[PDB]
C-alpha cells in the first residue's frame, strides 16, 4: 500500500515522515556517518532503486555526482526537486551552498514542494499530504520562533566549525560561521595559524567539528586559543530536536 521513496540523507526522511506518515517508506541513501560531498551509492543500493516509486532530491547540485546513476537503476521514479523556487547562497561564487535542509525557513519550501508531488503521484491520499503539510508548516514556525528566541541575545555571533554546513542556518539567525575546512580541503599550516589568530582574536570559547569529518584540527585549535570541542551533527536524522540542540550549544559558547 505505501509509496516506497528514497531520499539522500537522513534529515529528509524526517520531512517525508512529517508529510506522508504511513502512506509513504523511506529508504535513505547516505549513511548519517558519511560525508555526503564524496559519497558514492553502494551497488546493493542501487539495485534497491528499482522498487523506488520516486526520489526526493535536495537539489541545488547536491546530488550531481550520482545523479545518471539513479536515473539508470530506476528510469520509471519520479525525481522530486526539493530546492524548487528557493535562492541559494554561493560557495565563493563555484556554485550553490546546497545546505539548504538545516534553514527551517527554507525547509516549509522544501516540504510544500514535496507533498505537491506526493499528492499528484498518490491522488487519493491528496487530502492527507495537504493536512501533514499544513501541521508539519505549523511546526516550522514554532522551531524558528523557539531558535531566534534562544540565538537572538548573543553578543558574540561568531562560531567556528569545521565544515560549512550551516551558512542557511546562520543567515536566518544572524549568526556568522567561520569555517576551519577549505575548499573542502583540511587547512593549511598557515591558515591554520591565522585561523587560530581570528578565533583568539573574538575570544571564541568553543570550536565545533562534525561527526562525518575528522575533528583532528578542531581540536588543535581549540587546544591552542583555550577552548573546549563539541559535535554538531548537519546529517541527524532527528532532526528538530537536533537543531536546537545545535541552537543551545551555539548559544552556550558564546554565553
Ligand atoms: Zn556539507
Amino acid at each position: 500500500d505505501a509509496m516506497d521513496i528514497t531520499v539522500s540523507i537522513p534529515p529528509q526522511q524526517y520531512f517525508l515522515e512529517k508529510i506522508g506518515g504511513d502512506l509513504v517508506r523511506v529508504s535513505v541513501l547516505v549513511p548519517g556517518n558519511n560525508d555526503p560531498h564524496t559519497y558514492e551509492p553502494k551497488p546493493q543500493q542501487l539495485a534497491a532503486l528499482s522498487e523506488a516509486e520516486a526520489y526526493v532530491l535536495i537539489g541545488l547540485g547536491f546530488e550531481q555526482p550520482w545523479l545518471e546513476k539513479l536515473k539508470a537503476a530506476n528510469a520509471n521514479m519520479k525525481l522530486i526537486d526539493s530546492a524548487q523556487g528557493i535562492t541559494p547562497l554561493e560557495m565563493e561564487k563555484m556554485v550553490a551552498d546546497p545546505h539548504i535542509w538545516l534553514s527551517p525557513t527554507l525547509v516549509k519550501r522544501q516540504a510544500t514542494t514535496i507533498a505537491k508531488e506526493l499528492a499528484e503521484l498518490d491522488p487519493d491520499n491528496r487530502d492527507q499530504y495537504e493536512a501533514n503539510l499544513a501541521a508539519f508548516l505549523a511546526e516550522l514556525e514554532r522551531l524558528n520562533q523557539e531558535l531566534g528566541q534562544i540565538l537572538q541575545p548573543l553578543p558574540q555571533r561568531k562560531f567556528i566549525v569545521f565544515h560549512p554546513s550551516w551558512a542557511y542556518f546562520a543567515r536566518d539567525y544572524n549568526l556568522v560561521q567561520i569555517p576551519i575546512e577549505v575548499e573542502g580541503q583540511e587547512p593549511s599550516a598557515q591558515e591554520l595559524k591565522q585561523l587560530i589568530d581570528t578565533a583568539k582574536e573574538n575570544n571564541l570559547t568553543m570550536v565545533f567539528g562534525e561527526t562525518q569529518f575528522s575533528t583532528k584540527s578542531s581540536e588543535a585549535i581549540a587546544a591552542e586559543i583555550g577552548a573546549g570541542v563539541e559535535l554538531l551533527d548537519p546529517l541527524a536524522a532527528d532532526w528538530s530536536s537536533n537543531l536546537k540542540a545545535v541552537a543551545q550549544k551555539i548559544a552556550n559558547a558564546n554565553s
